[PDB]
């Protein structure tokens, strides 16, 4: 049939940009409060 071919570096795309968003997110109102 076929092997795939990007499946490694979107599968770890997402996969770290929603995490290191949300990263920054926490420190940002943590620091003001």
């Amino acid at each position: 049939g076929l092997w795939s071919k990007i499946k490694a570096a979107g599968k770890e795309a997402a996969k770290a940009a929603a995490k290191a968003a949300g990263k920054a997110a926490l420190n940002a109102v943590s620091e003001a409060v």
